């Protein structure tokens, strides 16, 4: 584990995994931008969601939806009458700061030309029900998946990752039946914290905290957060909330006909009744919605945390080491030539990482650095578990003439650093066992 | 192939691969959204091109960088300035600027005002030192990014043609001044033999070499690939030669650089963006090959070429996603004879996330009613297989017999041939079909 905030955010800038946007100009404080080994990392992570929750489920279907946002949507989901924070200046009477971004489509500001950044990914997946549930004829028991960029207008940007403008969520909509929503509720809570587990995160440094019912919004029955554990504090990295039927109800039309529960506003310019019918008779009835939400960059940042470690070495100097689970490393293999000038040994290397990638246990590299030694160090620091490394016994070029060494090379292990050299064909099967999910 | 634009706009509606973005509250004209069906074979596409370009070479690092740009950047870039034009159509004095912008916290200030990009590139040139540091990579070498784009269209025409918030898939290769040349031909074959591997027929692709009036002034060459789409000819990706004026225009130091195309002269910039040692100790800014395609663009190729009306033996037609397999938004679906018998849809769950685990692609099970639409809906969304279970893969054969235990019917998405085969035999059967 790391032990404070700056060691991570200098790792990241140093070894590219993030990068503060617009650097070169003052950079633009709030928004960062992923580096060679950072969107790596973030789309791993983004995979393995997906994967689980829409692949290796039956009742889950994926979306996409626009970043720009119809003025309507934000105001009926209240955003547009709420979203806002208390600011004033230096002291002028103090106001709320309402924190969407705004911008106007097109020839002129006008009022009506008005459209937003939307500040979350749900309002897209809510809109389309009517729409996802026409195309699939989906039964209850059902939710629909998405993964987006959300912007935030934040007043003051702290601490990296943290407080920024642009970012990415990972969220879900799990449309439930009026009566079943508290156990929905619970089932989600274990599976999402189940999850974090699997992806890396000690339970130590997890904490599922259950709100009040002073902080509780309106519409929400219940809700927990799941807190990690970070250098600088505790800080939210999903949130399973439970929202009735505010969400649905809010953006349907013919309101008062379907029992709406939650306090909704009335909707005088819906086209659609996004409601279901046939509880095995034929009533028209909103669903009740749990929703899991998390944000991408709090739990790449997470998982950087978890998995950076400083080791002391034999020798008396340390070592940084950022453990992360295999299946997550931006990188799996590294290939690495003794001598950079010879060209059976490139040429060699190469055509062992191309064996390598078609395994398909993900990214293998062709290292071309110079230095032996700080290649090694380069990736223990970006959390790569293997180095495979070829010499002029791997070729055949043995100073003694024998060739019991051809095909053969060091492979040496991340965390034990250990390194073992092995027969070619045997690696495959090595790294099956190692890296296979 | 597909004949029309409208019968693809009406599937892409109609199965759920594109819908209009905001519809219920009378849409937000120029943004759409993308449906179950849609996000899969988007992301296919996105990931297809991400293995051949990141991984599958070793020249190439990937990035991501946000849509929140700085005003300079794009003051710098000439961006800004393509549209500081009081156009006076008598309506009134206006900036016909094509950029959405917006600004950060506060106030209205100047100094506060930013932009949604209206193309990824700038963030790549930006980072070249950050990424060069870094990385210590030497030249004969590129960046690759996905991102988002905003475009402030004003008349938002034909689908997603003339849109306002889309994803492009580019790349940067920073190359020695030099070799440019060379270079920018090399990336025009493997382009344009990508997009044939994705499944487009070369009879429908044009590689249009723009002749020296379209080229802007510091391109030294440019190809665009079109695509012949039902409605006409359109644009897919374009590969441009840009020689050395956007690492140029970013620099700090310009005139210590020798620099070949006209730029601005740059009082901001805080670092360096050229290239040292060529051997020697000599510093230059390298030239630039850019490959840059629209994902929706690609989207809709492939939905387009994919697209074919069949005529059946009975007499009625069929509609028919050709799309290559590997990228099917469902590779596999598992469907249930009877819907009511328990042993039937227990098995039949218990087989999909069997396949599921074969690591192949996306398998599916289908629950809906009737065994005659589900082979419809299919066909139409282009999934490549389909198996069934039903009472004799259970063992309740009506003869008696159990030579029909474990097997089930897989029937052919293109030729709609049906053979039954055990359960051990359809993996190795799938690995051969759906492998890479």
């Amino acid at each position: 584990a790391a032990s404070s905030l700056d060691e991570l955010v200098a790792l990241c800038k140093r070894r590219g995994f993030i990068f503060q946007s617009s650097e070169i100009y003052g950079g633009l404080q709030g928004v960062y931008d992923y580096g060679p080994l950072g969107v790596e990392l973030k789309n791993n992570l983004k995979q393995a969601w997906w994967r689980r929750n829409v692949y290796e489920r039956d009742d889950m279907e994926g979306l996409d939806a626009s970043v720009l946002t119809h003025r309507l949507v934000l105001h009926y989901s209240g955003h547009e009458a709420t979203f806002a924070d208390p600011m004033v200046d230096n002291w002028t009477p103090p106001r709320y700061f309402n924190m969407m971004f705004q911008d106007l489509r097109g020839p002129r500001g006008g009022r009506g030309l008005l459209a937003y950044l939307r500040p979350e990914t749900a309002q897209g997946i809510f809109v389309n029900f009517k729409n996802v549930l026409d195309a699939t004829s989906r039964k209850l028991g059902f939710g629909i998946a998405q993964i987006g960029k959300a912007f935030r207008n934040e007043i003051t940007p702290r601490n990296f990752i943290f407080r920024v403008r642009e970012f990415e969520q990972m969220e879900i909509e799990y449309f439930v039946r009026p009566g079943e929503d508290e156990y929905w509720h619970r089932y989600w809570v274990e599976e999402r914290l189940k999850w974090w587990q699997e992806m890396g995160l000690s339970r130590e440094n997890l904490v599922p905290y259950q709100q009040p019912p002073e902080s509780s919004a309106h519409y929400a029955k219940a809700t927990v957060d799941i807190l990690y554990r970070f250098p600088h504090g505790s800080l939210e990295l999903e949130g399973i909330a439970q929202r009735t039927d505010f969400d649905l109800g809010s953006h349907t039309k013919d309101q008062e006909a379907l029992g709406i529960t939650a306090r909704v506003l009335r909707n005088e310019h819906s086209t659609q009744r996004l409601a279901y019918r046939d509880p095995e008779t034929g009533k028209w009835f909103v669903p009740y919605v749990i929703e899991p939400s998390a944000g991408v960059d709090r739990g790449v940042l997470a998982l950087l945390a978890e998995a950076f470690t400083r080791e002391e070495l034999p020798n008396g100097e340390e070592r940084i080491v950022l453990k992360l689970k295999p299946q997550l490393a931006p990188i799996k293999v590294a290939v690495i030539p003794l001598v950079k000038n010879r060209p059976e040994i490139t040429e060699y290397a190469k055509r062992l990482k191309a064996r390598l990638l078609a395994l398909g246990l993900g990214r293998v590299l062709y290292e071309d650095t110079g230095n032996i030694g700080k290649a090694y160090r380069r990736h223990d620091e970006v959390g790569t578990p293997f180095a495979v490394t070829v010499d002029y016994d791997t070729i055949g070029q043995s100073k003694d003439g024998t060739t019991r060494l051809k095909d053969t090379v060091t492979v040496r292990d991340r965390d034990t650093m250990e390194q073992i050299r092995l027969h070619v064909d045997e690696l495959e099967g090595f790294l099956r066992e190692r890296l296979r999910w």
